[PDB]
């Protein structure tokens, strides 16, 4: 299943042989190859090793990234995470998170489950300068990307209108995926130019309504909400807005099926806790309550109307640039092996020479559950 | 953990000693006791068992009830089920099912785990003559037990107006659970005077449009659904109102946390298919939406409210009524053993001599979760 190769390195590290073994017939250690360099990635956590870490030899090992906690509650969870104490507050960027390490003599791009990712791997230079890893080869740069253009997602940021964009939001040593406090990843961040999360400031409990008053500008920006962060970045909370529960309902309810559990229940809890904790009531709470009910609903029963005649899966369409051809190739192939339905419905040569990918992305599972309903399958509760 | 006594009779009916062992050190066996006579419960399936059942004896057995599919699409459905045969159209009554029989000397009532109820047992025969059980002490009769006086649910339907009513829906054998066909038990039911669930008629495909009709009545008076039986019995699926899934949504996003999982999501996409296959649109389409949102937020957000300051638990208050005080008491030790917390509110006795005794039931387990979440606890999603 795996290579002795791998599996010396993880006993170097410390890990028990049993443990190996068993995460090896489990699938939770898998081999993995990116442009002929073989690789592993941790499908499961390992003692100290989160999901997400990759190993290519006994130096560079990138850590996954640790799950960072959310409150619904934003007074509540800030006394209880920080009590009185000052925090940064970030931009949650709606997007996906990477890692960017250089791997040899190559600069690659991770994404969360420890993929190396063909699209943004191209596309990196055209964000990041890579003299930070001429300078620090054993740092890791940790971001979102985001924009309208996204080979992973449907919606994003308000302010990049067309293409995608990187977003630091840490800096991590390899190995021991320890991070920077934010003063010194900020200086960095500066000092090679690297585009960063907007940073709102500094703040504490006592400024609590200036963060409502953030929150609410946020949603009505359509942006996803705010990250906090002590500055030794030991203690991390989320706290997204309306706007992002909402939307990511819409997006989702054309789905419906097959997706992550708890997707809309918690996301319905936010709502919900955020309408408590604000005291909103009357027509402003009847604005929710609607707009709860028309993100479920309408692009749900839109898709059982698509599937309905037999012929159409579910489908989202999404367009990437890239410099070369090859690259879009790579990508169907990346998309393959991931076991995504992904085919190339347009091709489109840019101004500045770049090519545009229109891909189609199909959700043949969630088809199958909608449609045998559709089709009259009975089951129970 | 189980007495021998009971094996023995698990073994006489073919059960494997080693799965009687692993039901027994698993707790899918355990025994009870009503009035001193012990007898044991299926809380998991044992082969032909199902999970429900009861075993007093090698003769007393009443065999729980199979879990009835339901189908969200009423016309494939239909198809599916049924193609162009008949079948009889029953209404679905929301309440809590009971099974009633003869064991020994007595009369007891059963609910769908296998617990004998000591309210509805001290209730029966206001509803059932007890002569049926002198010509066919070897028979169950099936019903649900619905009211506005109820000690399971908060709602009922509106032809109930006080205290609760027993409705047949099915005659089944002792040991066997085989079912009386449609028209034998009609029968029956008229030869005993035994209330039953209103019987709409025989229909089929061809009838869609009259069962359409149909369920926009059920809908707007408030009442659960329908189901669907071959005259055989052998084929059985329910199919629910838009009320139904409207309300009990409402009811339950007032406690939210610790419900079956699905709750919501299940009404949710029943909802979706309702309006997909009658083809609703424009306004009447965005008051269901309107509906859907307020169901989901409005009881949620005020129990948010309710235990922001820190004192109550989530509650909901309900009344029943009994010939004796004795039943009252009797109640209460059933909810202990039940793990329920439920207490006595308020007693009254009536102009006919009945009590009327308020209880409320409380969520502990929903009130911490939500509790913990209003004070700022943090999770991954
Ligand atoms: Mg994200
Ligand atoms: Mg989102
Ligand atoms: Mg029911
Ligand atoms: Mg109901």
């Amino acid at each position: 299943m795996v290579s002795s190769y791998f599996k010396g390195i993880l006993l170097n590290l410390g890990l028990d042989e049993e443990r190996i073994e068993v995460l090896e017939n489990k699938g939770g250690i898998v081999e993995d190859e990116f442009e002929g360099m073989r690789y592993l990635r941790l499908k499961d956590s390992a003692r100290s090793l989160r999901r997400g870490t990759v190993v290519f030899d006994e130096h560079n090992i990138i850590l996954g990234f640790p799950h960072i906690k959310r409150v619904v509650q934003l007074e509540n969870g800030i006394r209880r995470a920080f009590k009185r104490k000052p925090f940064y507050v970030e931009e949650k960027v709606d997007g996906y998170n990477v890692r960017v390490a250089k791997i040899g003599e190559k600069i690659l791009v991770f994404t969360r489950g420890g993929f190396v990712c063909p699209f943004t791997t191209e596309r990196i230079e055209d964000f990041i300068t890579l003299d930070f890893f001429k300078d620090y080869p054993n740092m890791v740069l940790c971001g979102e990307m985001a924009g309208p253009e996204s080979p992973y997602l449907v919606e994003g940021p308000p302010y990049v209108k067309e293409d995608i964009q990187f977003f630091l939001f840490d800096i991590q040593e390899k190995k021991t995926g320890r991070s920077l406090p934010v003063e010194e990843r900020l200086k960095l961040a500066e000092e090679y130019g690297i585009p960063s999360v907007e940073v709102f400031g500094l703040y504490d409990l006592s400024r609590i309504d200036e963060l409502h008053a953030l929150i609410d500008r946020l949603t009505k920006e359509k942006r996803e909400g705010i990250v906090m962060k002590s500055p030794d970045m030991k203690k991390i909370v989320g706290y997204v807005t309306p706007y992002a529960n909402i939307n990511d309902i819409k997006i989702g309810a054309r789905i419906f099926f097959d997706l992550p559990h708890g997707y809309f229940m918690q996301r319905i809890k936010r709502l919900a806790f955020y309408l408590a904790e604000r005291k909103i009531r009357g027509e402003e709470f009847d604005e929710y309550a609607r707009a709860l009910g028309k993100v479920l609903l309408e692009p749900f029963v839109e898709s059982i109307w698509d599937i309905s005649s037999g012929d159409d899966e579910i489908a989202e369409l999404f367009t990437v640039r890239v410099k070369k051809l090859e690259t879009a190739h790579k990508m169907v192939t990346h998309f393959e092996r991931l076991r995504l339905k992904i085919h190339i419905d347009d091709i489109e040569v840019l101004d500045n020479g770049y090519w545009r990918i229109t891909f189609k992305r199909v959700y043949p599972d969630a088809t199958k559950e909608m449609r045998e309903l559709w089709n009259g399958h009975a089951f129970v509760d």
